[PDB]
RNA sequence: GGCCAGGUAGCUCAGUUGGUAGAGCACUGGACUGAAAAUCCAGGUGUCGGCGGUUCGAUUCCGCCCCUGGCCACC
């Protein structure tokens, strides 16, 4: 319908950017971009309209957001810079060959992809290249963005680009960059799933030293952020149900080292959640005593009440540990798990002496 | 869209080792009155957002959502 409205308004729409990438790579996405030649907000409102949905105008910036079903649609007038500017001077403005790509929606020429810059190639060979020689002095934050997709999609960074890169960073363009952008930036990549080799990335290129004050890298902190990832895998094969947000885990382990403070802060700019704050909070001061209990630990129910009112990700902490390991897995597949019948439970009912009691039989019942 | 609070009576507000809930003014009924108010005895002041899960038991632990306010990322 949008060529056909398009074809109304004699204007010329297109599917721009990460959507039309992700559209070649398969993977399908609610989240729609638009670059419209011509007013995007007419277009948009009118789309709405006939729906019959609400639509959320942008005048100053240009755009407009409609949703329909689950389907998210952002349309956006084109421009040459962050007279009409073409759809070539929208995409030329943009990071990467991939992302630089566009899909038209026009009713004649309908499905075809428009691309200039040989963003198809780059797709095909699993190359993130720069449009531009100044794409990283541009926006800095972009530097991270790469390391991000090179870690997501498998691909390789070109040699130019990588040399424009680590350029980039060697001016100190990653300090001078809003703080809140890379933050964000970061946030966005540990909910990748391979976050691991875009930190692979990280440590290469050295962006989290700039980053991150006080930030070195070790070998003790890389080798226990592939235990967890082996931890991580395990956790999300046979307790899969049970899963929680496993970069902040990551995050965790390469901050373990640093100060209180400097961590504390991060984890403030990061906008991290309770439990990692708390996990945080719990890993530097309290787990090791907790581990040195864990290791005077004789019968079951010690370990039951050491381990119990923990959350996941401090069990998945102390699963670093390799005498600690079966221990903690034992607790989960089996300790955890028992109940009782009625009557049974009848007579033992006869405040908080019924929960003292119910603790005396499991207790009994595990040793 | 991310996060942080806030969600407790009609309104304005506190509450942690899970274990049988509170204040100031409106609410009913009666004692009191020609009627009413005040006042006394008292007692509703509540599935402590909604829905699942863990637990013998959840305002509390967790997960998914609703509402309001504030920091932002809003290519
Ligand atoms: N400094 C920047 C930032 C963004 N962009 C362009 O603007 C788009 C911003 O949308 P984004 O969601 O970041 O791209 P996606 O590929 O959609 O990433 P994702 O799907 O992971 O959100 C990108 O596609 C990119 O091409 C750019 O050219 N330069």
């Amino acid at each position: 319908m949008v060529g056909q409205i398009a074809k109304e308004m004699g204007l010329r729409a297109y599917i721009v950017g990460g959507v039309v990438r992700d559209i070649l790579l398969g993977k399908e996405v609610w989240d729609v971009d638009f670059v419209v030649e011509g007013n995007a907000i007419e277009l948009a409102k009118e789309l709405a309209r006939r729906h019959g949905v609400n639509v959320h105008p942008f005048p100053e910036f240009g755009t407009a957001h409609l949703k329909i079903g689950k389907l998210k649609l952002e349309f956006a007038t084109a421009r040459r810079e962050t007279e009409p500017a073409s759809l070539k001077e929208d995409l030329i403005r943009r990071d990467f060959t991939i992302n630089a790509m566009a899909i038209s929606v026009n009713l004649e020429d309908y499905g075809t992809l428009i691309d200039y810059f040989g963003g198809l190639r780059d797709l095909k060979d699993k190359v993130i290249r720069v449009l531009h020689p100044v794409s990283f002095i541009e926006d800095p934050v972009r530097i991270l963005r790469a390391l991000r997709f090179a870690g997501r999609l498998n691909f390789k960074l070109s040699r130019s680009t990588e040399k424009l890169l680590k350029q980039a960073v060697n001016l100190g363009l990653l300090k001078e960059a809003p703080r809140g952008r890379l933050i964000n930036e970061i946030k966005l990549a540990l909910r990748e799933d391979r976050f691991l080799e875009i930190l692979e990335l990280y440590r290469k290129y050295r962006v989290l030293e700039e980053i991150i004050e006080g930030f070195q890298w070790n070998e003790k902190v890389l080798q226990k952020l592939y235990a967890l990832r082996k931890v991580v895998d395990w956790h999300a094969l046979e307790f899969s149900e049970e899963r929680i947000d496993y970069g902040w885990l990551y995050l965790l382990i390469l901050i373990s080292n640093l100060d209180y403070e400097r961590g504390k802060h991060f984890l403030e700019e990061m906008s991290a959640p309770s439990w990692v704050r708390e996990t945080y909070k719990f890993m530097k001061f309290k787990l090791g005593s907790l581990k040195e209990e864990l290791k005077k630990a004789k019968e079951n129910y010690e370990v039951y009440r050491l381990l119990k009112p923990l959350h996941t990700s401090v069990l998945l902490l102390l699963m670093l540990e390799e005498e600690l390991k079966e221990k903690i897995k034992l607790y989960l597949e089996k300790l955890r798990k028992v109940k009782l019948p009625k009557e049974k439970i009848e007579e033992l009912k006869k405040g908080k002496e019924l929960g003292e009691r119910i603790e005396e039989l499991k207790r009994e019942i595990m040793n």
